[PDB]
């Protein structure tokens, strides 16, 4: 039996497609891809996760280390923070960092704005994300906070993807996305551990940003996550 | 070039200028496929008069995973800005014969088994060899398995068939070394692909989709089951 | 002893004195059965609110051996002395309860999987656990599966439903030293029987019958192939 | 879709039915097992195949083994050689022994008799089963030489089933049935060591058999294929 049926799509979802044609007709984008050993961040959450409950009524997470080693690396190369707009042809450098973490609740993808990371800590961080992931959970998330970021975490590692491409949030000019967590063989010392590692993307505008940089970019996150005494350090 | 590589290319590039593709990878242990391929491949010539092949096992667990999530079977139509469901499964494989590419369409996967699957595909695997292949008979497919593992790639992207909304890319089997149990095992290994329409299909959908795949190949008992 | 128990010995007789009763034996390895309600067993719990059982397994196999030789699915009339073919599968369940023994009828085995048993035989019996089961549906069945294994017997002999010419009757499972690979093993095995009607069925028909239903449970994959 | 249609049976087919509820309704028909070390008879066929093919252009098979151990265990009890015939309520004892063998073809079943068993040896059976199953395959097989055997062997072990009940033939008093050949593992000696191990049947006429006669003669059957050289002596 074949059987087809024509249901229709609203005005809602006309112009969500219609953005995100315009965000790959604009820049020229490209991915590198790296990858990241989870054992210091692990035994970090494994003897202070009881601590912190006590202390702050919070769950320790992945998520608020890597929020923190993203500020870390773009305020060392600022042209990653940069925007080319096409209005006047302009470069526009910013000096403040807004990234925007995606959060998939049940009802579906929301992008709320986390900002001014330059100045907190794992605390500050996991406090935003937590009483704004109960806002947009009941539905109270304003528009007024979607938007304005710099740059954008993308969580789809909940489910189990290897790897894979990201979009770009179109008023910015890179995007990082991080994946499941795998234990895999690794060649450590000459010798061959089990260590649990992550393959992390970035997809970045080549018009602006070069690709020696964008290297550079997920080098540099990368650092400050297999070790994170170097945010205290250069 | 002619006029109908002319065609070609045009018909490619609408295909990027439509559609916003994304790709996204996984990987699948192939140890529960082989040592079915060795121990029932002599029953199975003996019996049919057909081989044991790696293809009949994607096709019926591309068919069990689209089934379940409809939406990657839907196609956005831009002419009335419509969403085009449909209830029927029409999986279209590329199978390279020597004189080049062809990707004819098998009807109504839905109700068949292994041994259906490998009857339909080796019978018309002989018609566009000799060249009888007809037209009517290649449009119409849903999904689409490519099987570019015949060479050796590792893995890489490949290009949706513009009638459709995704497309799966099989790849090379190789021996690899696997932590398994928290001891490292050597366990023949294979990457795959999946480009999809990030118009329709969700980010968190097309995961979902790959990763039902694998678990009807990791243990193909599964179709018996949910 | 009532009027309801006069009928019940009078055809229990009759099933005696019509047909030709023989049994033939055999024994399945329950490995490949466990690990798989071993590891599935949680997430079909969550996605059907079902319980996986061995009974699934037995009665999806028996509909798979039907098929193959329809000469067990016949039926002699001694009426107009007419051998009665059947082209549907319908198996009755022999399902134990406090009141007693019932013998209600899955019907149309043929399209199902082991998600739509497991449905079939749970609601069903809830029914006749209070005492709701008609009359209507505890007939026309064309074999019978016999679970007297819940008690703890080695091997028997059963007796057949008289509108029928086949049972299977299944046992308890034990742990027995097994010669596997030229090794002592210790393996789950069962012991099966199946009583035929020895005027219809030959000798070498109904052995040929038994060994199809132990492939098809030592080794489950066997149903996506021939 | 429920489809049925009634296909008729012949005239020959009533009377083989027929026949087959008069073996049941006359004698009472009881069964006992017992099981067979069958690790003598292989290595007698593993060397002496070669000089067997050469010398008398046959097979060395089972059959054959069965056969001449039937003979033998015939001719000590003569109670098992009889018949009742309810004509005259009588006891028809016999004084030769004819072995009836169930040679399964493609075509189906059918039972011919092998005359005189008592002074043949292997080789002597071996020629009238080869020739005679040939006859029987091109079906040339008469019909004046299916009648008047006085035992059966039935070799149901071609297809693999364990063990099983059998059927009289009903103009004779027991029949024998022999089963599949297992790898399994076998107490001897105190050690657990793995034997091929055949499990027999067999089904007896409990007007005229007694309880213990039956048991003797399925154990007297077993002596002579657990050794074969009991035929010489004893």
């Amino acid at each position: 039996l074949r059987a087809e049926h024509r249901e229709k799509m609203n005005r809602m979802r006309q112009r969500i497609a219609q953005r995100l044609k315009e965000a790959q007709n604009t820049c020229a984008m490209l991915t590198t891809f790296n990858e990241i050993d989870m054992s210091n961040i692990q035994d970090m959450r494994a003897r202070h996760k009881e601590a912190f409950l006590k202390k702050h009524n919070l769950k320790l997470g992945f998520m608020s280390a890597f929020v923190k080693a993203s500020a870390f690396a773009l305020q060392e190369q600022p042209v990653v923070n940069a925007v080319i707009d096409d209005t006047t042809k302009e470069v526009v450098y910013r000096d403040y960092i807004d990234i925007s973490v995606a959060v998939a609740t049940p009802r579906g993808l929301v992008v709320p704005v986390i900002r001014n990371v330059e100045t907190m800590n794992y605390a500050d961080i996991e406090r935003t994300i937590s009483e704004l992931g109960e806002k947009a959970r009941k539905n109270e998330l304003a528009i007024e906070d979607m938007d304005g970021g710099t740059f954008t975490i993308s969580n789809g590692g909940v489910f189990g993807s290897l790897f894979g491409t990201p979009i770009i949030n179109p008023p910015q000019s890179a995007i990082l996305g991080m994946h499941a967590i795998v234990d895999r063989p690794v060649a450590v010392g000459g010798k061959v551990e089990i260590r649990p590692m992550m393959y992390v993307a970035l997809t970045y505008d080549h018009r602006l940003i070069d690709g020696r940089e964008a290297v550079t970019f997920l080098r540099k996150i990368k650092a400050a996550v297999e070790d994170p005494r170097v945010l205290l350090l250069d």
